[PDB]
């Protein structure tokens, strides 16, 4: 598609400009077949190490904010969840059964069998409304993969990179203690890790770009990509509004949660006549009604923390964490490590033009 | 079980053969203001004439014959006349008592029915205005939160329930109206009979006490020439008889189908069944009013635990709302004690007691009244028959 268009020139450039600079050092090398130097070599080695570790360290710290981030937004996407499904399965047993349970034992007068009837319709009124919010079980396991994923892959990337810091080190000193030991054979004739490690920072250079170019585009509009990858997958309204958190933007579930919570006041003020006009009736009944009070007052209790939940604050603040981490920072890291990249392949370039030119 | 059984002198009573005015059998469906009924009924006043003429006819005879061809006669008639009074007062009171009885007993169930409409018009009244007045301001106490409207919406749709459901209460301003009217018509009627025939008796009496004047004064011209004032009071026996013998016909006949006959008297007016049931109910019927009153008093007690759950809940809010609210359990309270009023009055024990007392003052006693009338006026008429036979021969 044109989508990797981009991304496979830059890929390709990257190679293309690797074997141009790997034919030019042969050429060199063939046609050829100091203090100062050494210190302006270890100078400019020791600031690329610098610069690689500050961009390293940087993107690290980015790319775990961005796991912080994922992991607070996927346990309030699980809290959520978690209180509905206690709150369905709270009215559709314990409800239920308590209800049955007076009924039968106040069978015996038929006047408060009206009253039942209609707070066992606000009942499932009560689970009909609460079936229409939304399950989170397909976004929660998507946020799962990527907290896994991305920490894997950023954990042996940051590895790779601590190894390549560690062999241009090694590099170095070797190269410092040849040069204090009269330039011994053995220790001049790393040509070949000369090599090595420049395709190696060439290719660095290539995955740096490349990664660059792709985080850029993938935060140019990242609302857009988010939306169509899977905002299409749920209700798109409740993704337009966690995304664009606004005082304009209306609730979308303030209907559905007024109704219920409309519908725990009607049953409330159904439970409290119960109760008062029940002592003339058979006492044993408020001792269920008082179950049935604590099962309205723990429904109450979880509705207001979930209309507390649901609030695009939250969401906003974590989703903005997220984004502001993942691309300025991970953008700064990776010019950052591209800029390391270059530095260290114009250092050995220079190092094997006055490789034998020293010797 | 205690029930209308038809006594043996009313059946007895009701078994003469009926005829019509032209000697052609009749029916006995009773029919107060059909043309075959009436002139059945006037046929026994029709013979009752054919009768009087006989005997007037065979009285001349007599007479003529004892003039052409003293004291023991007038004693045995004086006599006869008295008994006959004596008999015609006992009668005469007992009737005027079997009337009021009916009388009281109309007025008893008219005062039973206006009750059972005014609670249903003060209930029906109660639910229209005050109850909605009260939760519409409520409503507007209370607007500040707006989980209420759906308690609120549903017990105004209670309202509406409890409204058509009194509504479909039957209407007794008909009935009131007919049992007030008839009651009038039977004290003017009943007043004014007893009023002539006391009035008959006394002329009897004085009609004897002449005849005893003149008997002890050697036949005086002027206590002689009481012989028209004789024919006319035998006359008017034969005609007391007459009246006598077609009312215990005619109320025979009412008391051989009266639950029959009150049933047609009103089938269209009012329900059918709920006329059945007050009629007829001894042990346990299906009180088809029962449906319509538990439905009607487990709204109001839905309406009442609505009310109790608010003022419960809405302590919260600012209390101003319980000088409304509690006006609203007031009403309630007095809807249902109204309606445990009202469930009282349409038990079928107080109106089928009340109808009961009417068709035993009209069958057990008026029919007794009658009958013994009617021997008063055949005793008066042999007796002053007997006295006028003697008249002539004493002197
Ligand atoms: C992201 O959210 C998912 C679910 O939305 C989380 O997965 C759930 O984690 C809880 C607790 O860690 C699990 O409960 C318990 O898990 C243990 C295994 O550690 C198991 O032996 C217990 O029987 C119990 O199930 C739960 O199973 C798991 N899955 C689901 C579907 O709820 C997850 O922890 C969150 N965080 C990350 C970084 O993924
Ligand atoms: C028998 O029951 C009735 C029902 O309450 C008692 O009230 C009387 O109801 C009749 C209805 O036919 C009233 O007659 C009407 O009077 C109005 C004037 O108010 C007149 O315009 C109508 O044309 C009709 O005649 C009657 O007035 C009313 N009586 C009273 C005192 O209110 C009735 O009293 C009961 N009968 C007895 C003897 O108690």
């Amino acid at each position: 598609e044109t989508y990797q268009e981009s991304l496979l020139f830059l890929g390709v450039l990257a190679a293309i400009g690797l074997g141009l600079n790997l034919i030019f050092l042969t050429v060199y090398l063939v046609c050829t077949c100091v203090t100062w130097t050494a210190v302006v070599a270890g100078l400019l080695c020791c600031a690329a190490v610098g610069v690689g570790f500050y961009g390293n360290s940087e993107t690290n710290d980015g790319m775990h904010q961005l796991i912080y981030s994922l992991d607070n937004a996927n346990h309030t996407f699980s809290g959520m969840d978690e209180l509905v499904s206690a709150n369905t399965q709270r009215m559709k047993v314990d409800l239920e059964q308590h209800l049955a349970r007076l009924s039968e034992i106040i069978a015996a007068r038929g006047d408060y069998i009206q009253t039942l009837k209609f707070m066992q319709q606000m009942a499932g009124n009560v689970v009909s409304q609460l079936s229409g919010l939304p399950v989170w079980r397909e976004v929660t396991t998507q946020l799962t993969k990527l907290s896994h994923q991305t920490a894997y892959v950023e954990y042996y990337r940051w590895l790779s990179y601590l190894l390549l810091f560690i062999l241009d080190l090694v590099i170095c000193l070797v190269t410092c203690l040849g040069l204090a030991r009269r330039s011994k054979c053995l220790l001049a004739s790393m040509l070949c890790c000369g090599i090595l490690t420049l395709i190696l920072s060439w290719a660095s250079l290539a995955a740096d770009a490349a990664a660059a170019v792709g985080t850029s585009d993938f935060c140019m509009a990242p609302d857009i990509y988010i939306l169509n990858n899977t905002g299409s997958q749920i209700n798109s309204e409740v993704t337009r509004y966690y995304l664009h958190c606004s005082q304009s933007l209306i609730s979308p579930f303030q209907q559905s949660l007024t109704t219920f919570q409309r519908s725990l006041t009607t049953m409330q003020i159904q439970v409290g006549g119960l109760l008062q006009f029940a002592v003339p009736l058979f006492p044993t009944a408020e001792k269920d009604l008082l179950g049935i009070q604590l099962l309205l007052n723990n429904s109450e209790i979880s509705l207001h923390q979930l209309t507390a939940m649901l609030d695009c604050r939250g969401l906003h603040k974590d989703y903005l964490d997220a984004l502001t981490g993942i691309c300025y920072d991970g953008i700064e890291g990776l010019l950052f490590l591209g800029l390391f990249s270059l530095l260290a392949a114009l250092a050995f370039s220079t190092l094997t033009c006055a490789g034998p030119r020293a010797w």
